[PDB]
Order: C-alpha cells, then sequence, then structure tokens
C-alpha cells in the first residue's frame, strides 16, 4: 500500500494507490483507501483491510454525530486525539492499521496515528509499504510554497514512484484536496489519468 | 475449492464446484457451496465448512427478517457491511471463510469478503483454492461487454480449469444467474452438462 | 517470477519475466530468466537468484564440454537427468530453485525439475510464483494442433495473466522458439511487444 | 548505510555515505564504503562492516593479479560472475553483505551482488538502509540523457534524501566518476561540498 | 529520544529533542516531547509514543481538576505518587514509558518514573536512547550553583551530544524553564538557535 | 569497561579503568586493559577476558615477530588490517571483544575493530559498557587542537564520567601517550591522581 | 542494594544504601530504601523499585489506620503477618520485592519477608544483592552484646563491604536506630560520614 | 564450594573446606580441593569435580616436565597464562571450572583463573558458591600488614563464615602457606582445629 | 527441609529441623516447622513457606472455630480431609507444600497430605527434602512397639541422620509430643540437646 | 538401583540389589551389579545398564593387562584415576553411570567416580536410586570399629531398607567381601538368606 497527505498554505492533499495484496497475490487492483471521513476531513488507510474498514466507519459516524451536537466540526487535532485513545485503550489487542487523517480547521493539518495510537502532526507523511519510496520524492521535491496545482502533480509523481519499487502497490492513483472553498474534494479519475499523461509516467 | 463471482451490464453470474476434502480426503463430491440469500442475492463459501454453513443460515435469516422490517432488500453493500462487521468483531476467534456476496440493487455487485471483515467490491472475483487458476482465466477472457450466455460459458470454463489444476476442487459445476427480471436463477444441471460438452470439457 | 515451457509438434516455446524482488521490494525490473544452454537447448529459472545463476552457469559449462566430448548434443532427458542427479546430492543444502528444460532432439520435449533433484516431462509447464495463472490460461487453451504463432501469442496471454495476479512477476515478456530447422531463437523484442499490441494486451 | 551507483553514456557514478551504527550508536561518522578496486571499477559495501572489507581486500587483490596474468582488466561482468561465484559457495556460512560494482570496459556497467551471489546488471541501483529512498529519488528524477555533472547532482540529492529518513545513514558524501577518459576520479570534498550548497542541501 | 531535567537553586530546566523513528526509519522531524502539566510542571516523554501521549493528558486533566478542588497545585512529588500508582497498577498490562516529572513547589524538584511506576528524585535525570550521552556530558559539566543561563547552555550542550551519537535522536532542541517568579516558559526556537550558534554547535 | 583512545597532533593517548566484574560480583578491581603491543602501538580489551588476553599475546608475539623480518614496524592501518582478517576468519566461532589499536607511523591513528573483524580508523573512539558516557564527554569537550597535558585531563575526566554512571566500570585510571620523540609511555600512578585532585574528580 | 536489620537487647539498627541500577546503568546515587512505618517500626526495601515503593505507602498508611483504631501500635510480628497475607493472596502477580521490617513492641524484632510471603524472624537479616557479602561481615563480627554504637559501626562496616563488591550498591550509607526511649531515629549523614572516616573506609 | 587465596608481604596463603554435593545431597563430607602444583605453587578448585581434578593432574605432569627442562620452576604467572591458553583453547567444550593459583617466584601471587581463560592477578581471592561470603570478611578484615598466624586465623574466619551461610560449603577447613623459606607447607588438621577453638568457631 | 511424624500406642511424636534456604543460601537458621493446631494436633509443612505459612494460620483458626461449634476437636481424619478438600479445590493454582498432620481422637494418627489434596494415613511418615534419609532410619529402626522414649530417641536419630546428608536441612531439631493425658507438649530444647548429647549426636 | 560400599579396618564390603526396571516396569528380577574387577578390587555399577556393562568390561581387561604388564594390581586409586580419565574425556558424550570402586592394596578403599570422571574416596558410600536410605541407614549404624560380620548385616539392613522404599531397588542382595587374606569372596546366597531371616527383615 502507499498512501501520503500533504500540507500547502491553506490547503491538504491526500492520495493512495489501490492494490489489494494476500502474499503475492492481487486479489482486487481497486480497493479503496482513501475516505472523507467529514467536511473538511479526510482519512487514509494502510493495514488489516477489516480492521481500517470498521474504523472508517465509525470514524464517519462519530464525526457526523459530534458535528450535529457540537454545531461545528470536530478540529482535526481532535480527530487524531479521538482516534489516539481509541486505538492505545486496545494496544494489547490492536487495530492493525497505520492511519492519516488530513483536514482543514483554522490551519491545514496532517497527522500519522499508528496502532498503538501514538499520533504525530506533520507538514507531510506516508503509510505503507510503498511509503520509503514517497519519502525520498518529497524530501527532494517538496516545497511549503507549492500552489495546489503543483501539490497533486507532487502526490501523483510520489506515488507512481512507489508503484514502480513496491510490488505491494499499485492500481490507479486516487487524490483528494482539501480546502476551505470546496471542503474534501475526490478528483475525478479523467483528470488524474491526464496529469500521469502529462507528467509523462505510467499506470 | 473454487467460487467465481462476475458482473456484466445488468447481470451478476456465480458459481462453485462442490469438492468437500479432509486434507487429501475426498469425504463428500457433492458438497453445497453457492446460495440463495435473498431475493435478487446469492453467496458462495470457501474455507472452513461449520463456519460458512453458520454464516449461511445468519444470512439468509438476518435479510429475511431485514427486508420484512424494511419493506425493500438489503442494498448488496450493506448486506457486505454487516458481514464485514461480525467477521471483524470476533477476529481473534475468527469464522475462517472466504465469502463471495453477490447481487442486484440498482446495479450488479460482486463483493469478497475475508476472514476479519475485509470487504472489497470487484468486477469479478474467486475464492478457494482454486482461485489463481481463475483468475488465469479471467484475466485472459472476461470482457464487460459478455452477454449472459457468454458469461455463464467463461465461469464454466475457469472452474473446469481450476478443477484440472487444484485437487481441493472436484464435482458439478453450480450455477447462478441473477437479474431484476428473472431474479436469482440457479441454472439446472442438465444445461451445464449441456454447456460443458459444447466447450469440450470435462465432467 | 513466471516461467514456461510448452511443445508443439516440432518446436518448444520457452518464456519468462523479469523481476527481480527482495520480499516486495522491485530491485531489478529486467532480470534475465531465460537462457540458452545448448545447441536446442533452453533453461527458464525461479527460486533463488544466486543458486539459479550458478546452476546456468554450470550447464552451459558441461553441456558445451559434453557436445565436444561425444560429438553430439545431450539429449534433452540427460540434460534433465543430470540436473536431478546435481539437485538431489545436495537435497539437505539445496539449489533452491525450480528449473524449467526445454529443447529438441528426435522430438520437442519440456522437463520440469525441483530443488530436491525431481524432474517430470510434460507436454507443458510453469515455474514461479506466477505459475498458478500461466496454468489457467494453458488448461483453458493450449492446443496441442497450435502453430508456433499460435503458441507465441498463448505464452504471451499467459505471462500477460500473471503479471496482472503476481507481484512477483513483471516487466517485459521474453520468448524463444527452439526448432530443429532454426535452432534456438530469441524472439526481438519489438516482435513481441507488436503481439502485445495485436493481443489488446499492457507492456 | 545508503550507496547507489547509476549509467550514463559513457560514465558510471558512485556514491555513498559514511556513517557507521552499532543498532541506534553512532559509532563512527567517517568510515569508507566507496573503493576503487580496479583501473576503471568501483565498488561499494552494505551489510556487515568484517564481511565487507575482507571482500573489498580480497577483489583489490584479484582484480590486480588478474589484470597482471590477463595483460587487459577483468570484465565488469567478469568482477560480478567472480563475487556471485564466491558468494554463493558460502551461501549457508555467508558474507552478510549487498555489493554494487560499477565500471567501464567497452561500456558502462553497474550490477547489484546479494548476500547469495545473486548478482544483476542496471542502469542504477542502491543498497543499505537508505536504498528505499534512493530509488524514489531515482525513479522521479534519473534520465538516461543526464550528463555527468547532471548525474553528480541527482546522486547527491538521492543520497541527501536517504540521510534525511534513514537514522542509519549520515556523514559527508563520497562520489566518484569512472570514465574511460579519465580512469576512476574520486571527487573532492570540496566539490561536493560545493554542490550540496549549490543544490540547497544539508550536511 | 532524548530528554533531560535538571534543578537549579530557584528553577528547573527541561529539554528534549524531536526525533520520532520507527527502527532506522525517521518518520516525524518535529515530534513534541515536553509538556507543561501544570503551572509550574513540566513533563517528557520517551518510550512508546502512544502510551506516552495517553499519559499527557490524563496528567493535565487531572492535574488542573486538583487545582480546582484544592486550590492549590498538586505538589511535584505528589504528581509522581499519583504516576506511580497509576503505572504500578498496570504493571503486567504496562504503560512502556520513561517519565520525567519536573517543577516548583517551595522547592525545584526532577523525578524520573518508570513503567513499573518506580519513582525517585533526583538533582538531574536522563531518559530515552540518548541518555547515557546526556549523562555523560552532565557528570563532567554539571553545577549545583549554575546560573539558569548557564543551565540552559548545560542541557543544549548535552542534547547536543546525544544527537550526535544517538541516531534515534534529532531534530530542533526544545527548552523550558520553571520558575516561581516566571512560572513555566517555553524558551522561544530563536533563542535557542543563538545559543546553538554561539556554543558553536550542529545538527 | 571503559576504554578511550584519541589522536592529538603528533601524539595518541589511550586510557582505561580496571573492574572486572561477573554480573553485578566484582572479582577483581585492578585487572588490566591497556597494554603496549609494539614500540609506537597500544592496544585496549573489552568484552570477554579470556577471549582478549590470548589476543593481547597474539598480537604481542606477531608484531615483535614483523618487526623483526621487517625491520621496521607494523604500520598501524596494517595492524588494524591484520586482526581484521584474523577476527573476521573466525566470526562465526568469534572472539568476543571490542579492541582499540592506537599509534604512530608517519602520523597518530586510532582504530576500532568489532567481534567481526570491522576496522573504522577514527580521531577518537572508545569500547565497553562505558563508552556511550565517554562519547558525550568527547563530544562536548574534545578538540583536534588541545595539548596532549590537556587530552589527558580530557580521558580522565571522560572515564570519571563513566564510572560514575556504568557500575560495570571502576578502579583506577590508566593512561599511555604515544609520541616519535618519547615513544609508548605509561603515565604514572602518582600524575594520573594529581590530575584526579587537580580536575576535582574522585577515585 | 543492600539492606540490613539487627536486634540488639533494646534496640534495633537498619541501614541501607541509595544506589539504583538499570542493568549496568547507575540511573540514581541517592534513592531511598529505609523508611520508617510506624512509631517504633522501620522497613527496608529492595527488588522492583515500583512494586517496593506502592507496599510502602500501604504500610504507612495501614499502620497509622490501625494505630487510630486500636489505640496501641501494631506488634511487630502482626506487621510481618499482614505482610505474608499480602503478598502470598497475589503469589502468582507478586509484588517482586524482599522485605525487612524492624521494630520494638515489647522487644525488639527483625523479620524477612519474600516475595510469597514467607516471612521468618532472625536476630539479623540482610536483603539485596549485596546481601552475601553483609552476612560475612555478621557471621565473623556480629556479638548480640554489641552496644547500639557497636551495632551501627557494623552495619556501616557490612555494607561498606558489600559496596566494594556488589556493582548493584553504592552510594551514601543510612542507617535508623529504634529503641523505646527514642523511637525511630534516621542517623544525621555527617554523623554517619563521620563513622566512616574514623572506621577507615570508603564513599 | 568455598576457597580462598591471600598473599602477605613474603608468604601465599591458600584454603579450602570439604563438601562435595550433588544439588542438595552431600556425597562426600572430605573432598579434596587444595593442591601442591609445584615446588613454591599451589592451586584450588571449584566447579565440575571431573573436570577440575583432570586440571589438577595436567599442572602437576607439566609443572614437573617444564622444571625438570628448564632447571626453574615455572614463574607463578607463566603458570596462570599456561591455564589461560588450554582453558580459552577449549572455550565452546570448556573446563567448567574456577581456578586459583598461588605461590612465590621472586614475589608473592594469587590468579583467579575462569572456564573462558581468563587470568587476572589479584592481593587476595576467594570462588566457588561461598565465595560472597569469604569477600566480606576479607574487605572488613584483610590487612596487607599481616603475619602469617593473622593471615591463617582470617582464611579460616573467612571460609567458617562461608559454611554457615553457603549449604554447598561444610567439612575440615584444609590450609596451606607457602614461603620461600619453608616451602609449600599444608597445616595440620590439628593446628586449624585449635585456631577454630581459640577463635570460637564450629567443625 | 527435614519433617517426621510416628505414631505409638498411645501416642505421637512429631519433628522437624529448622533451615530456611534460598537455593544454597542459608537465609534462616531458625525457621518454626512444627505447630500445635488443636488441643491434640500438630502440623508440619515442608515447601513454599509463604505458601505453608498461610494454611498454618488457616488450619489454626478453623480448628479453633470448629471446635467452638462442634464443642468437640476436629477428629483427626476430618483435619485431613478438610485440606484434602482445601488444596485439590486450588490444584491448578496450588499451595505449594507437603504437610503432616499428626494427632489424638480415640486412637494416634498421622496423615500425609501433597499439594493436590492427596491425604493419605500411615503408621509414620516424613517430608521435606531430607525425607529419604529419615526413611532409612525409620525402616531400619521403628516398632510399634516403642515407648515415648524411645520414638523421640528415634525421631531426633533420623533428622540427625538427614542433617548429615541434606544440606537443606539444618539447625536444632524440634520435637513434640501429644498424648490424651498430657495434650500437646513441645520438648525443651535442653531435652533435646541432652538427648543428642547421650546418643552421640552433633547439632 | 542401590549399591554400596563400606571399609572396615582391614576390608571392603560391597553391595548391591538386582532389579532392572524400564519406568515403572520390572523387566528383569536378577540383574548383576557387582562385579569382581581385579583380585582384590571390586565395582559395582547403577545408571544406563548398557554404558555401565561396557565399562565393567574394559576394566575388567584393563586391569589383567595391567597386572601381566606391571607384575602388580593396580593400586585403588588408580583404578578411580584411569576411570576419572576416561569418563572424562567423552564428557558431552558420556557413559550414563554412577561406579563405585572397592578394594584393597596396603589398605581398604572405596571411591565414587561420577559420569564426568569425577572421582572421591569415602570411608562409605551409595549410588542408585535407593542410595539416599542407604545414607540414611549408614549415618545411624555405621561404626568404622565394626568386625566384618557386623558390616556384612549393615549393608544387608541398608540395602533391605532402600529396596522398602525404593521402587526401583529390588530382589536378591548380593554382597561381596574383600581382604588381603581371602581376596574378593561373593558371599553365598544362603548366606544372606540366612542372616536376612536372623535380622528379621525381607526379600
Amino acid at each position: 500500500t502507499t498512501t501520503v497527505g500533504i500540507t500547502l498554505k491553506d490547503a491538504v492533499i491526500m492520495a493512495t494507490e489501490r492494490r489489494v495484496t494476500m502474499e503475492n497475490f492481487i486479489m482486487h487492483k481497486n480497493g479503496k483507501k482513501l475516505f472523507q471521513i467529514d467536511t473538511y476531513t479526510g482519512m487514509t488507510i494502510a493495514g488489516l483491510v477489516g480492521d481500517a474498514q470498521v474504523l472508517v466507519r465509525y470514524m464517519k459516524a462519530e464525526l457526523e454525530l459530534y458535528r450535529l451536537q457540537r454545531r461545528v466540526n470536530m478540529p482535526i487535532e481532535a480527530v487524531a486525539t479521538l482516534l489516539s485513545n481509541m486505538l492505545n485503550q486496545v494496544k494489547y489487542m490492536p487495530y492493525m492499521v497505520q492511519l492519516l487523517v488530513g483536514g482543514i480547521d483554522t490551519a491545514p493539518h496532517v497527522f500519522s496515528i499508528d496502532a498503538a495510537g501514538g499520533s504525530v502532526e506533520d507538514i507531510y507523511a506516508s503509510t505503507g509499504s510503498g511509503s520509503p519510496f514517497v519519502y525520498g520524492v518529497l524530501e527532494s521535491q517538496y516545497s511549503e510554497k507549492m500552489t495546489v496545482d503543483e501539490g497533486v502533480d507532487l502526490v501523483i509523481r510520489a506515488i507512481s514512484a512507489a508503484k514502480q519499487r513496491d510490488s505491494a502497490s499499485g492500481g490507479m492513483i486516487d487524490v483528494a484536496v482539501i480546502t476551505r472553498k470546496d471542503g474534501y474534494v475526490q478528483l475525478p479519475t479523467d483528470q488524474i489519468e491526464s496529469r500521469i499523461r502529462k507528467l509523462g509516467l505510467i499506470l
């Protein structure tokens, strides 16, 4: 699996690929690993699929409830804290997952949450077996000054590089952009396919 | 075991064979592995027999109840979500199964659910020890543009190929076709035998 | 890895892909897995790379020597017997490989040799993590009556199917055709790319 | 450790960092991991330091001897084949190393050799705990049409990205360029420091 | 990780670095490991991140409640005693952490608390993989007679030495000074960077 | 154990303490861990005492032999290379030691050699359970511009700090200074005691 | 750790050192291991620091509660019986400690209690890693006829000997004398230091 | 077992007890553990009896042979070095012993040698299960200024203390005194009994 | 430990020694292992001290309560049956003890009870590590016709023999005699010493 | 098994029983465990029967050979030393035995030898599972002043007691008496039976 979240001035971009394997066996080429969980909040999943999917359901439900109760969206750090408590509480019988939570409240945020509920905010982060290849691309190419369009190109380049070198990663790249103006928006596939062409890449 | 489910424009086709083994020991040549669980919903089972049989009874019961309560059939994705929750909830004392759920709501769907409750939708899928051989056939021969008659021949070819190469697969091929127009129809054995002959296959 | 060897009336066709992994890590996209080891003899390798490479050097050396000593090529069954003895002799400190040996003497032959030196002749065979997918395609589509051009398309379809479903398989498909008339001929990459296009496949 | 070898039209560029660790303990900040082993041949070492250092001494001695006996330099592929044989011979009591061998004979070559003597030629390669980060950078940025100056900047960017994300990598970057015209040239430290400054990097 | 707490005549200085690793993988360069938990009380965390973060949340909440209930701040030794009880109570299912608690009541105090709830007061202490390097600097250089400015320089020197030799330590040094007069004051990054320059240090 | 070796302009200084333990049991307060092994060469030992003592005897004998045979002293890098070969040769049945070798040939050198024969030159190094505390002091206080008098005080400070924090270190500090002019000179105990007083230290 | 308790005609003397280790790492030089738990009752602790500290708090609380409820001090044998019951009740999830309880009711008493609640009265006893060295000194030098001044010298001699030979013992010696006349009296550090000087000892 | 060796101005005193156990079973009350191995050399044995007895025979033979060959007794440090070489040579199939060697050449010496051949000279030493009790007595009571008569009483006191606290020690105390004037002299049992009587001890 | 119980015409005699060990370490020379638990009932304990001490307290309490409730002493066989039930109830989390219960109701009885609650009446029995030595003495010397004075000498002989051969046994012999006429009588130490003297024994 | 050897003024008496078991299965009631190995030398065996029987054959052969070569009998201590050497030389692939060697040279001797070649002389000794019961009887009843007739009764009493309490001992008692006057004399069974009757014993 490869997922990534980056922050830019007033935006968050998250992206994944779609390959679901069992050992070397590619069971599904079109898994979904990127989810909207609130108006301006997204989550990516890596690890045990059943565990991750239960968590996505729980987050969609809890963040909706909270929003209705508080008349405001849960702050992104509160989403990460909630998840941190939940996962740590069962650390000895854990959700076998790595999660990214990205979103905008008064500021863009990406948090990386581990299976023991350890949660750390970063300017960008990546999870799954393909993450080291992503980190290479982002170390070399990320700039805090990038436009959303440049950030989208960057995550496409990073995930494409991971797909070339991580056999557990593959399939179409999914990308979401999160802004105060439009909230969470999953980019159309045609647009991502168009950028892959104009960047001169594969799959 | 070999089971398969494919989607076509307005149809789902699901098929299995019937061999039940205790290691190398063929105990039963005619086990049942394909079940109608709702008006337009079918399920196949692979893995531990007692576990799979309990889940078939549970699904038949629950979808009947849900239908009477809601006055509509459970959406196919809702079927897969329910199973997902059920299986993940006992992940440390699991149902040792692989399930395909297939059906028609507003559109055809096939879902593949694992023993930890991970559920993924696909255009086609296969489970059991025979599945790799099926995936070879489907990769080579499946087309989204196929008629129901072509899709029926396809699943027969795929499962017959698996029977040739997986010693845990064997016996008569069972096939169901699910459409909005005709509902869930299990094809008569005589029809499947006829196609096996006309395709130049065996059994 | 995926390798395949098929016999036809007066021909052997052998093919592989080229992906070399360290677990999920794709180290090399263009490894070589198909080798001419004698005038009318080819071998494919699967398993531990260093072990397989040593055996290729040993076979090239020994068949050249044998040819000069006997004034005729080692019969294909004799090639498989030699390897059989060699591999069984170190069965407790083994070469961790799966080998196909293919060639023409008075007739076409394909042999599959395992890490304990078990050798079995077959009309066709496949090795590596990708082999189950290949066996599906071959079971469904192979015919003893095929022309060389049809057999070449077949192995391309089989290996392309394996590449779609085995994450340890990937890269350009290499193909050799062996006949008494033309000897061992590795097909040019441009020819294989052309067939991949005309068959509606990828890469 | 991070090491990298790339090929360009008529050149090979090899580079490493210098950190030697014992678990988390940085024992030495300035170990040497890149060595000239023949007139136009270099080698990088990763893995167990004692094993790697013995192999460097063995290769320096043997290539000098070979050159004196043959009146020509050992071909690069011959160097890799020699290493393959040596390492595979002791597979069950191994040199726990990863090696890159790079150089010029009639053409540039880079080979990657593993602890079982598996050896594969590639247009570029990387070894050590930092390698996945390097592969990200190279996948995204490498071009076959690069000048030597561009190739040198590329390996510096790649190793710099690795140092940022791999705690087992660190220290000054060492770079050598190998050509027919100029031989094996280790770049001066002040030249690499200049490029680090100009590329906007650190350490 | 490296954290340190020292006492001086009427002050406590606590400091950490910010690196979060998974094995050799530097996932976050800017984790937070030093926290204000009461008006004149600070805590540092080392060990399993999810456990430590839960404890920081628990301590912030409890000390705030206690302050409102008692109308005085919890005594520093009472903070250590509370933690000692909580950690020992779950010692067979532990919080896998090392904690420093420092602050001022009628006098400065630093306490070090282990995963079994063992709590010992000291004039100075250090936790994390970098602590042995810190203890060398402190043994050689600490004086009970130091001024706050001298103590801040010392902790900076100590953590800088740890970052040079512990690959699990890194990033910017965070420092807090606690006094009766000024309360808990986290020093501005600019002030620490300036001290690093004047002391002639790196990373 | 704590040992240290540092290089200065035209000198090498090596030092150890003397404690020999069996677990917590202090068996000997006055073991010897610093040895002259050639005219301008010293060695320190850490690890399994019987192994280290055999190596000290082997080194004294071999360096004397070599000097008689070559009519020159073995170069310091040759001493380290010899040890490297010896230790690596038996890596699977090892000498369970860490060694420092220091001396003067055309220049000062210190090498650190591990139990697999990995040998690395450094400007300074430390071995034994007390080495991390030493590394703290050296990182903070070492300067390449120090006089011999200053270097002697430094090693005394570094070892004294180690004795305060490592219960497996203890007893009198032994120090040797190596120069071209004066050769290998073990400093008298009274001189070290005087320096211990003047520096304000213990034991 | 080293602790000791001896009885004399109308007195109990208890003493410990103060070193706290994790393996060879001396984390704390001034831990506290000797505690007043009632008017004429003391306790020493050895073993897991968190467990022992909990038990010190529990004993202080219960003995105070008991004294208030009964209007007399708990008899020393009753203190040991209470401890014996408590420790045995959790023997399968134990407090990993060794305890000495000493005091005066109608007579002086020392009891030694183990982690399974085994409790035995003795005229003298010692616990911790340093205890065997203490038993040597006491076997040779203890006399039931000693004055309090003589007994204080004896325990100081005993612990000093233990500190010389047990690397897990160290730091200042703490001594308490318990009499009916003066109650529990912890001896001032200056007095113990003066005795150490006068007896010709160290630390 | 308990053995001890001490040095005084011009004498060595060695002593043991005699108990031989098989776990708790006292098989023999009168084993011999102290042996004259040369004119002015003695040895004590602790550990596996059969191993120790072989070494006693080996040392008696070799020291006789050496004395006849060299016309001088082997120096005490040579004796320890010979043992060190012998034991270390077989360290993976070891003699499971602890040895003391004591004697007079130009000066008194006591060496303690472990099962891996580690050999350390000391002013005094003790081996066996009773050794910690001995070390307490020696730390408290040993003086370098002692007369032979005083040193004899000391070792009797030390072993008597060990016999009171180590159930694996027991039986009559054996004592030898070694001097240049008188050679190796094993004290008569009645003299040791008389000293036990006068010192106020048991057995 | 050694304990013994014998029956004679109208008497029971029970006896133990007093040694408490921690492996080879004689912690206590004067433990108590023989207890009066009712008017005419005694019990000895062997095994885990803390467990045995709890049971002593439990039996003293229950037999008092029963005597008050029933107005008669619990029959000796009832005492053994109560213990049998208690110990067996917790057999998977057991009291790790061996018990003898002896007494007079209408007749003398000795019962031996194991850690799983197996209870067997005998004319005599022995427990603890010293028991086999006791059984040799009793087999050879016990007569049912013995007087109380003879039976007392016998048990003293038996325990004295055990003390000579079992290093886990030692210290003063305790003896009680139980009769209807005189009740439970613990013999005075001076009477047992006088018998040890007259019988020609030790300790 | 039970065996015993005792010395008297001018005699050695040795005795065994005869039971051979596999677990609880009494396979043989009349095994032989006492052997004449030289003119005035006997041996008993305990442990693995095959190992012991080989050693009996080896000792008979070697002692006969030695007597013929030296023209005198091997001294009993020499017999034990030879055995000690032989058993120790194979200690890691041992003879799993316990041996008693008894005889007369210039004096009576009994030696006990273990499976690692540890050999100790004693006035009496016993081996086998029944030995602890024997030691009981001997501790109570052995006298150095006994006549041969008294010693024979003693060993019969001792083994009879062992047979009562050790289910691995049983069968007829075999006794041998060794004197200078009469040599090795195995007592007639009728004589031992008569003593058993007269002493009032069983079997």
